[PDB]
């Protein structure tokens, strides 16, 4: 009576893309697809900004394929611009061809970074910057707050040559407080993520397509936002694009894979990396911890991965006669399922 | 808000028939109804165009039953047409009765064939129309497709001899598309195979009591359409009919008996046979799969599996007070049920 | 669009009674309940017509304990009319006392036969009414039909000097045709029984709280209702009762008491005994099975189950301040619950 | 001290036979094997005498595989005769071929039938016999007994056209007392069956190998020995005949065939038949305690494939062992001993 | 009394190496041994001829580790021989350096190639010496065998300038029935293999530790032998060679490497590779199967598996105070543990 309750929101596993009238085949989809108001991407893939998903390694790797990495702020000024410059002076074999790179206008490949709103934050910008950083990703778990509109607005205005995302958010409102700081993307997911105990925690979270469908809805179109969370299929992909997303941001899919840092593991006769929640205790090493700490198996380089996952949405595409990523954006049509769908 | 959920989905799982007044016994229902416009079937029944599941022996077993089979397209043209021949040809020993066999005008058992859309189409229709086929089955992961409602037209304009069925769909706006193509049924089911992963792979799907509703819907009788895939119990096929189905496609069901292809295997001191998706690597040895590949327990001969379902379905039948077929499409009432029950 | 969904629909899992204004304690309540517009109960609790449940042995001891057995139906006309007998005759031992016991006019424990509806039928109610049953169960798996129907109207016109209970059923129209054939009450359910594969097999089914719901509103009190299978737990009886049931049938619960047809079978070091649907392969031993087949742990005296029934009900009826069954009939109050409700 | 231990006793999970040099073959290594002192098998495969295993149409499948059946005894005296009729006139139409055929010097095909030692042994053992049986198997849990060795010589001093069978046994002692009583072989089998709880209820048992290394060593190829029970690979059947056996019985791997008596039951989309002891409690209704149980064992098709798989284990073993004929199998084989690790 | 037990034998979980006194470092341990009495290896590590373990591309990588690959026989005669000669001829790219490949007098990598005895035999291994194979492998599941012995002869005598391998075999008996025959090495191991199903099958088998001893203790150094199958951790390699072994042969170690043949399949959100074994039902395609038929997680490149492999082993080797391989051969001492020690 009092239970102010908005709505009832709706996770991946709520809902189901309708197949639609096609005249495309998978193998001929576009992925293209716009990361903020100012950069494109090949594919709507990014590398979770996180110390066991995306250094300089992975960074190289995703731009190869087309997509972008994000360099985890788990690390000095020094070395996170040093990362930076890896992936912008990276120089491919004489037998190294990758014709779907991610690329700025003077042909290096792209890249994105991490930072928080504390006062390193500054620094850490301009440093950065100066670099070749193509986008600053003002990165807290808690995006629909002064802090985080305020350093958004505060990057805008002080270093307008580089892109930047703020988030994390999982609602319109936060969206347009983003959008009217200037932001040229949002970032959205509160509580999807696979090693996220927030919903355990604190009680706080958003079912991701509900997420999606919330931002989506309030921007118009005005930027495009990150789906950030969440996805442990290709068919979750499709699904948080439909709902609106212009690109999808991966951790656990990428985790474990050869380009992730990290060591390879002997364990059980097995081979494991290790994948840790940002707000687990090592990672942390005061706020309690809100990720938890794990194993992945072994996956090899990320490219086969990623080829699977991109081979998965090039399907759904084929299925809802979407030749293009904004095609599914505009005329995805889905059906809820119940819990024995 | 502008997320478009065009209804809540259900399953098989998700409803039950309701009893009704009943002045019939299981033993006294017909379970005659019809394949297409111009064929009619002694039992509801239709084997999977699986390489797992109908060659020519269970194409055979299933004609006497009172059935059909579609013999799978993964096969030489040659060799589909040399087992439709097989079927047509077939002649049972003199101390054995099919009084239920489900057979054509000439007294030969009937057996249907699936083609694709691809370029070796039109050979592969002409050397099946020839060899004496039934029907033909233009079968493809997305029915609601330019590729197979123009191949689905250019069957009936070319070989008006030949009934034709088009699938597989899930939206009346499908059925319709195919009805005005000349299909003379439609084949219904995206998502609800047993062995089918294009729920997670591509985020597709219908469950499928909606969509035999949403097909039945929009065809208004002028076609019958077949319930293909998630059949796992005899009551599922009731269900099926109930909601609009003419007739139920298996798979699972019929895979690991004696008639299906394959061999035998012993595996833990029991016996097995395979069973797999036609998007399954293995079938395929690009799409990336949509389909895998397993053991099935060995069932023995299928006359006996086809035996437990129909007396199933005599028994839901039964309960509903239908002495026909289309006394169950017409009159059947349903409940939705929680995931509790 | 053209898919006829009448209702979304209820099982025990997904209501919760709500507790209510209450000046009476459980151990005040009163249990007293009708089985039939002529027959009253001192508890709600029928023991199921099922070879593995209710034989004489069965209902003396129902009885005895304020209730009634249904003897089960698989066995010869004279052995069903002898069990009768067995029941009807019975005397207790004069340093046993049973203040609740269920007596007819003439202070013999009643006990109620099921019937079919075949051939054997006539001869079959003859010689149960001769013996002294009390009440006729005509029963079968689908109440909604003409057999049944008609068998409740010869019984009734018949051998208007026994109560007849129709069934099985699981909506209002059903009931409305058994209460115009004269039916003395009707025995809801169709699927929810623990050994039943109804559901699975046939596709047909009513979740009990819905179906008890749709009986109970159509009948409109003008005769009782017997909520039959799918009571788990003591709560799931308060359930039944609130939704308006009169009487709960159960076979499970009691399966496995040491009064329950069938000797005991330890089996890894853990004594059991058979339990198994009347439409079992073993039981029929043609339609296929719509039952399973099973052990389940020895129970002990039925007394002592009973009793722990009883005594939840009793809290029940003392949360929602429900002085007599009655009460908890009409005043009921439910809430649904989700899925995470449950778990 | 006052312990008497006779021995550590092995089953088959304790040894593994070892290969020796080798000149024949699988393909080519012969099976023939004898059943009794009077009658040859082609293949060394007896079916069980339980009532969920061997009826006549088992009987009339063995026999034509070269092995033979043992009628069960859990039906009235007509019945069993019956039986026997109906394998020893069954005759197969020319478009079938049962090359290795195992048959009477008549032509038709062999059968056993078990008796017990109860009052109606006489009538039903004259009525087989009248039936034309091959072999009569005196056949009790414990043919160490005055019982079973009496009821043995009845048979061999009132019927001597018939050969007699003699168990179950698991020592040297009881095959001495049996051979003297005048079985023209013994069973061998106490504890090891699968459906077994007498090693529960009495903690009596003989691991199989050393039942059938006690049996053999005391008979010296006098009479040969059936190994019953506990069979559940072929490499059971290779150890077993290494450590003595002529033959070996098996219930539980012929349970569930198409052959074997019984329905085939549907249970939760699976088909299976129903498999149980002699001694289990529905056994024994249609006073002792029940010493076996009654369950399900999955539904295998036709006992033919069963049977070629079995035997074809056992010509790799033959092969591998350089045994050409299973005598030299039953002479020759070495074992090693092997501990719990080497079972994981 | 007629049964005649060998001896209880011995498999790796059944024994432990002791520590002894030790002055080396496993550091400084060297690994260098000899594969046949012609051809040494700079480690102890040979690949199985499976046609999911070696080809060509697994038979560089384990000859650049120091070791050696034999390349398997599922294949044609003209295939096999490129195989060969993809091997011989390879040449290391610019900064790479691989200090430790087992090589020929000419430098060229070493490799080996599996035949059988079929009708095919005589034309396959003369195209495989002309190809430049090192050694020639012939290799059944039953090496004491005169189609084995009488082959390995006949290549002893044809083909001098080779190295031949005879096996599997799992006695003292059978081993020196092959070096009569005139073979450089035998390969031991009947039952041990992780894809093995024989000792079900056929009820044959010899657990490894004492197969390695009774091969070993007949040789007396004659000829080295190559403990092949069973093999899980590097700890049974160290065992291997301290009951008498040369070398190891893996498969399943190195089965789902980057370098084995096989694609990476993804199934379950997780990448595997096939293994099976070569009397597998997949691998035949008369006698009935003896391998299993499986998958395997995939393990990335060879080389850190090796790296792990022999890091163990030179642990073990500093704590046997075993400064070489023949020091391990000649003074390992064991005991023998319970199945509580394994626990
Ligand atoms: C301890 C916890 N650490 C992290 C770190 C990285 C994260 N990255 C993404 C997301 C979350 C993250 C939480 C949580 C919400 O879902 C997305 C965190 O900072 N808690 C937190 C709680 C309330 C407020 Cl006001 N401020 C911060
Ligand atoms: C690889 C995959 N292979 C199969 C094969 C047989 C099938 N048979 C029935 C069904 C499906 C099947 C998928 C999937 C949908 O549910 C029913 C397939 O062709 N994918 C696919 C995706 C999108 C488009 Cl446009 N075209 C094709
Ligand atoms: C084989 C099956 N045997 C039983 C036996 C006792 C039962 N007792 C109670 C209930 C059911 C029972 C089913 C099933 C429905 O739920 C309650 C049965 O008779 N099937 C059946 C189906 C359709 C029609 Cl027309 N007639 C009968
Ligand atoms: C109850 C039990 N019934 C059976 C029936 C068939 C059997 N068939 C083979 C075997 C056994 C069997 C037991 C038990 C030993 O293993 C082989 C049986 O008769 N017990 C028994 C115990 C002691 C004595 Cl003096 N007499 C008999
Ligand atoms: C079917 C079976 N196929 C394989 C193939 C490769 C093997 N490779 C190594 C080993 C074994 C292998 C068995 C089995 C023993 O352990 C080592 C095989 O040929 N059986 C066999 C049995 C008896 C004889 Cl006389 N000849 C051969
Ligand atoms: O400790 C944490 N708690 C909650 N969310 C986190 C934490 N660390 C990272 N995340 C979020 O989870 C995402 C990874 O989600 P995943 O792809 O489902 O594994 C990251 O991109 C972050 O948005
Ligand atoms: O690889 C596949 N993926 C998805 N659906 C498939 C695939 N192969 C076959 N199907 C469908 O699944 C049906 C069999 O479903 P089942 O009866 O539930 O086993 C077939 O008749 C096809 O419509
Ligand atoms: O074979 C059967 N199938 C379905 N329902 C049955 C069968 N046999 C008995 N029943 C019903 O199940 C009730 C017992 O249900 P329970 O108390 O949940 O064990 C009986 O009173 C009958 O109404
Ligand atoms: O009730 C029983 N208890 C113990 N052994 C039995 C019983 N019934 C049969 N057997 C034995 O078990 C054998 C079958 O063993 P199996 O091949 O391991 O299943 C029969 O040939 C009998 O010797
Ligand atoms: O099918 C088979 N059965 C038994 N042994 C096999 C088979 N295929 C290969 N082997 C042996 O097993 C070894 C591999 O064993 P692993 O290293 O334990 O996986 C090979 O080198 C062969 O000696």
């Amino acid at each position: 009576s009092m239970l102010t309750i908005v709505q009832e929101a709706l996770t991946f596993d709520d809902v189901l893309l309708l197949p639609a009238y096609s005249t495309v085949l998978p193998k001929d989809v576009s992925l293209k697809t716009r990361l903020t108001r100012g950069i494109y991407l090949n594919i709507p893939l990014v590398s979770a900004a996180m110390d066991t998903v995306t250094e300089s390694r992975m960074a190289i790797a995703m731009a190869q394929n087309g997509g972008i990495g994000i360099l985890h702020k788990n690390m000095d000024i020094a070395a996170q611009a040093a990362e930076v410059r890896r992936v912008k002076k990276f120089e491919a074999g004489k037998a190294e061809s990758y014709p779907n790179s991610c690329k700025d206008d003077l042909g290096r490949l792209r890249v994105g970074a991490a930072v928080g709103t504390g006062a390193d934050t500054p620094s850490r910008v301009e440093a950065l910057v100066e670099a070749g950083v193509d986008v600053i990703v003002v990165d807290t778990a808690h995006g629909h707050s002064a802090g985080v509109i305020e350093r958004v607005r505060w990057v805008k205005q002080n270093f307008p040559q580089v892109q930047v995302i703020g988030g994390n958010i999982a609602t319109g409102d936060a969206a347009l407080a983003l959008l009217d700081a200037g932001a040229d993307a949002v970032k959205v997911g509160i509580g999807p993520g696979s090693i996220c105990t927030t919903r355990i925690v604190a009680g706080i979270g958003m079912p991701q397509i509900s997420a999606i469908d919330s931002v989506a809805s309030a921007l118009k179109d005005q930027i495009p936002l990150i789906a950030d969370g969440g996805i442990r299929f290709s068919g979750d992909m499709a699904k948080a694009i439909g709902a609106g997303a212009s690109t999808i941001m991966v951790g656990s899919l990428l985790a474990g894979t050869e380009e992730a840092p990290g060591e390879v593991e002997f364990f059980q006769g097995r081979y494991y990396k290790a994948y840790r929640g940002m707000g687990s205790l090592g990672a942390m090493a005061k706020l309690v911890p809100e990720g938890i700490e794990g194993r992945v198996p072994y996956k090899g380089p990320m490219g086969n991965i990623v080829h699977q996952m991109m081979g998965g949405l090039r399907s759904s595409m084929g299925y809802t006669g979407s030749a293009v990523i904004e095609d599914l954006r505009q005329n995805a049509k889905f059906v809820k399922i119940t819990s024995a769908g």
